Formats: structure tokens, C-alpha cells, sequence
């Protein structure tokens, strides 16, 4: 199994992603634990990459995949791997691609936008408590308040309607020219001596 998982925020990616490691025994991989690893263990990559990180400056592309070619040839990767949030770029998978590193399958979660931006924006809290409800699906019996306490119902500014839809809709332009990239390249036929993913919607 070698996967690149793709998923929206709040469709519950990180679940799924544990999910799919345990099954086949392969490792998660994320550039952000590359990273701190590769910096962590003093690798020259990891020296390379810091020089840039303690300025505040994005670590290029040559340099993740060059951290993603070492990182793939550990002993861990043996039974294969499972790419998490990476490549979020169409010049990323292309890297990727000329590097030569093969993937199977390009699974993208599929959890529609509005029951995600429903499932988060409806939740309240009764912070002194800890009491949670859902303005839909488990309403207090008075509107803002707390149905054993009276107290006031809060809704976290991460968790309002147009904040989610803002964060979806940077997934989606950041997601879709990597769906169409792989999918173009599947009717292309074979490169770099690498075949296509094939693309699934799972939901799954």
C-alpha cells in the first residue's frame, strides 16, 4: 500500500489516517514530523532545512523531498506508506513524481462540506460544566442557556459557520489541482517510469 490520504479539515482525517496505518502496519507520514525528526537527528537535510525554519521562511520543495526520498528508505516503509497531507502542491507531486516515488492510490475522504460546516457550527458548551449540545441535533430546551444551570452557552470563534467555510474552501482550491494533476496523468499512461495513482472517494 503506497497512498497519498487527502481529507478536509474537520472531515476527520486524523482518525481515518490511524485507521489505515494500523491496517496495513505502514507508517503515517507527515512533513511536519520529517522535519522535526530529520532536525532532531542532526541529518544533513535536517541542518539544511533549520537554517531555514529559524528565519521564518518556507523550507522548499527540493529540500521535503529530499527529506521524503531518506525518510521512504527506512525499514518502516518496507510494507509501504501512507502520505498525510502531502503533496499539497501540483509542483510537489510532480517532485514526487520525478524522484520517483510510486503511489498507488490518491484516497480522498469523502465527507460533504455541509455536514462538516453543520456537525461544528451548531456545538455549544457550558464552559463551568463541561455540558455540550448542538443547536440541531441536541438543542437545550432554552435557547444560549444551559438546561440544568440557566448559564449561558458558548460557541468557540474556531467552530463559527464562516470560519469553517473559510477553511474549507483554502482545502478545496489547494485539493482540486491535485485531484485533476493525478487524474490527467491516469489517461496520460505511465512516467518517469511511475504509474498514475488511481483516484478513490472514500467514505469509506
Amino acid at each position: 500500500m503506497r497512498l497519498i490520504l487527502l481529507g478536509a479539515p474537520g472531515a476527520g482525517k486524523g482518525t481515518q489516517a490511524n485507521f489505515i496505518k494500523e491496517k496495513f502496519g505502514i507508517p503515517q507520514i507527515s512533513t511536519g514530523d520529517m522535519l522535526r525528526a530529520a532536525v532532531k537527528a542532526g541529518t544533513p537535510l535536517g541542518v539544511e532545512a533549520k537554517t531555514y525554519m529559524d528565519e521564518g521562511k518556507l523550507v522548499p520543495d527540493s529540500l521535503i523531498i529530499g527529506l521524503v526520498k531518506e525518510r521512504l528508505k527506512e525499514a518502516d516503509c518496507a510494507n509501504g506508506y501512507l502520505f498525510d497531507g502531502f503533496p499539497r502542491t501540483i509542483a510537489q507531486a510532480d517532485a514526487m513524481k520525478e524522484a520517483g516515488v510510486a503511489i498507488d492510490y490518491v484516497l480522498e475522504i469523502d465527507v460533504p462540506f455541509s455536514e462538516i460546516i453543520e456537525r461544528m457550527s451548531g456545538r455549544r458548551t457550558h464552559p463551568a460544566s463541561g455540558r455540550t449540545y448542538h443547536v440541531k441535533f441536541n438543542p437545550p430546551k432554552v435557547e444560549g442557556k444551559d438546561d440544568v444551570t440557566g448559564e449561558p452557552l458558548v460557541q468557540r470563534d474556531d467552530d463559527k459557520e464562516e470560519t469553517v467555510k473559510k477553511r474549507l474552501d483554502v482545502y478545496e482550491a489547494q485539493t482540486k489541482p491535485l485531484i485533476t494533476y493525478y487524474g490527467d496523468w491516469a489517461r496520460r499512461g505511465a512516467e518517469n517510469g511511475l504509474k498514475a495513482p488511481a483516484y478513490r472517494k472514500i467514505s469509506g
